[PDB]
Formats: C-alpha cells, structure tokens, sequence
C-alpha cells in the first residue's frame, strides 16, 4: 500500500551507530542515540507528507513470577545477558542475576508507603527511595 | 508587561552550544543539552518568583511533496545541508539526499501493520521497523 | 507488606554513579543518567510481576525574589560559586550573578505574548524565545 498515515512506534533498530558513523557523528551523541525509542507521526495526503520525530529515553521492562528462572538481556543498561532468580525473603523481594558480573542483583521492598530499591553490582550499591504517585 | 505568569514552550534556541562552551560545560553534556526543549513554568507572585525548567528531546520534523525537491538542513543530526527528493518506486519510497555524503537516504514500505525503514549511508544500512499505534 | 502495586515516582538516588560505573557505562551515558529520575510502574497479581521503569529529565527550580541577593551554586550546570541579583530594568527582568565568569546572567522579557529570554556569560549571548501554552 501507499497509505503512510499512522503513529509509528519503533520496534527494532539495527546498525544504527554505523549509519551515525557515516554520517561523522561524535561518540557521545552516538552513545546516547542508541539508548533510543523513536515514535513517527506521519500525516500523509495524496503526495502531500508532513512528519513527526519523537525521541525517547527507552523504558526498564522486565516481567518474572517469584522462583521461575529467566533470562534477561539488559538493553539500555550495559546490554549484558544474565540469569535471573528473584525470591521472597521474607517481604523483600531479592533477585540475584547471574553471569560475568559478580554480586549483581536487586532488592525491593516497601517500608511504610515508600518503595525501596537496591541495585547492586561489584562492590558497588545504588540505593533509590520512591513515593506513591 | 511585568506579569510573566504562565506555562512557556520554547519555539526557538541559538547558540546555546557556545553559551554552554562560554561557562566551561564539557563536550558530553552539551552534545545531550542541544537536543532538548524546555517548558518553563513561571509562578509570580509580585516580586516572589518560582519558576521551573522541563527538559524534553526536540523533535525532528520534515514536510515535503513526492516529486518535489527541497532543500533539507538536518538538524540534530550532522546539521548539513541536502537537496532532498522523495519518490516512489512502486509503493517503496524513495529518498535520495543529495549533498556531500552520497549513497544517502532511505526507503519506506508498508507491509501488514508494520513500517520498514531502511537508512543508508555511504555503505552503512540501518535496519527500523515500526508498529503502528 | 508483599503488595508492590502502584505507580512509584523516585524521591532520591543515591550511588548511581557508582553502581553505573560497576557496569562499565560509558562516561557520556554516565552524564546522562545522572540526570534523569525515574517512574516504576509496578503490575503484581501474588507472585507474578510486571514492570516498567520509565526515564525523565530532572526538573530545573529556581525561586527568587527581585532585588534580594542571593548565593548559588549551579547545580545542572558548571557548579561554580554566584552571587545571583534580579532586578527590574523597566519591564525587563535583569539577573546578574557575580563570580569568575564576567558579563554572567540573563535577561528575560514579555513582548507581545512570546517570553524572551537572553543568556549571557563573557561574550557570548543564547537567544531564546516562548510561546505562551
Ligand atoms: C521517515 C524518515 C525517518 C523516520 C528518519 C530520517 C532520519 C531520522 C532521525 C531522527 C532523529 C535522530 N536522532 C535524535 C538524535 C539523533 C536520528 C535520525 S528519522
Ligand atoms: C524493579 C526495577 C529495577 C530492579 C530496576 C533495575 C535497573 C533499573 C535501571 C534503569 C535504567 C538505568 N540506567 C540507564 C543507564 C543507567 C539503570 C538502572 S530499574
């Protein structure tokens, strides 16, 4: 067909950092254009297209049951496969993602109507505090 | 006026990459603060102000008519200028991008829900597909 | 409690530069990420959870009163030490911030319904206009 009209959300994206190379792009802007989403909006008549790029910051998605092993490729974060456990201890939620990474892992757990999370990797810990919006 | 009260969205930003080089902000961060917009939020109160900056990717828009040229400066890219033509070739279009790189464009197609794009530089190929929304 | 549902917006964030460098995050990334905060949407039936962490830009305040000084030191910008002054020059609002940086601050003004707001340090100038939303 040759009915372009639509919102056009980005499923896939491939080579893009060498296409950013032919066009001399400096290494940072190519390191955060590859941490991208991109939605299109085409509003198209006849022969007449007018054309929306929108950027976006591309989201954490991860989807587990407690005690069922899973394989998780982390896009957007340091693009390393990894085998992830999460368990209950008691009411804190822990997940232990094994592979070259030592210590790597998470913890959430709720304390009073806050939400807390700890990242781990290495030696090193991210401790994050949120509120209910 | 002396009432500066409202909800601002940024239509236009210049030199803000030398203001930045002028206050000694690395190469990293300002590479990133070029591709944003800003709505600012100004609460005053007389001479109390509270104001408050959002920061947001821009954008990239292009309108242009099958088989008519125009001139393109694309902007938040490698900011060149290119005489653009977009043609079809079947139900493929076709953009050629006429300018100091060469081999430069790209196709789109349509098949089920799905757009494909692929961007081409030089003999570098990105490979996009986007669902629609 | 167990119950993890609800729509969590980050309160504070500590050691993400840390626990990012432990994941070998390239140091333009790094600049980023650091200035983003962060919503986790979390979709838990029992022990089955879905989530999703979504990434925005950190907003920019700065509350003032004209003619009252005032230290500053500039936090999503070039952390240097001012001493920031807005005043009143007719209609236009003048802000001087006095530091190693010479001819640094900015003027902001209303013609028409369009805010402009000029950007200066040493000789360097940032024009930017707004439209009221
Ligand atoms: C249909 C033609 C399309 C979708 C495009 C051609 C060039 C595009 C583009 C837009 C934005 C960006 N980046 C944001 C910073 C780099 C790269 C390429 S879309
Ligand atoms: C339940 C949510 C969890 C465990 C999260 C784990 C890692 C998250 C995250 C998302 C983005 C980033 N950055 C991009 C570079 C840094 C780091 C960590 S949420």
């Amino acid at each position: 067909t040759r009915d372009f009209n639509g919102t056009w959300e980005m499923e896939s994206n491939e080579n893009f950092e060498g296409y950013m190379k032919a066009l001399d792009i400096d290494f940072a802007t190519r390191k955060i254009a590859v941490r991208l989403t991109f939605t299109d909006v085409i509003d198209q008549d006849g022969d007449n297209f007018k054309t929306k790029a929108t950027s976006t910051f591309l989201n954490y998605d991860v989807d587990f049951t407690v005690g069922v092993e899973f394989d998780e490729y982390t896009k957007s974060l340091d693009n390393r496969h990894v085998k992830a456990l999460v368990t209950w201890e008691g009411d804190v939620l822990v997940c232990v993602q094994k592979g070259e990474k030592e210590n790597r892992g998470w913890k959430k757990w709720i304390e009073g109507d806050k939400l807390y999370l700890e990242l781990t990797c290495g030696d090193q810990v991210c401790r994050q505090v949120f509120k209910k919006k």
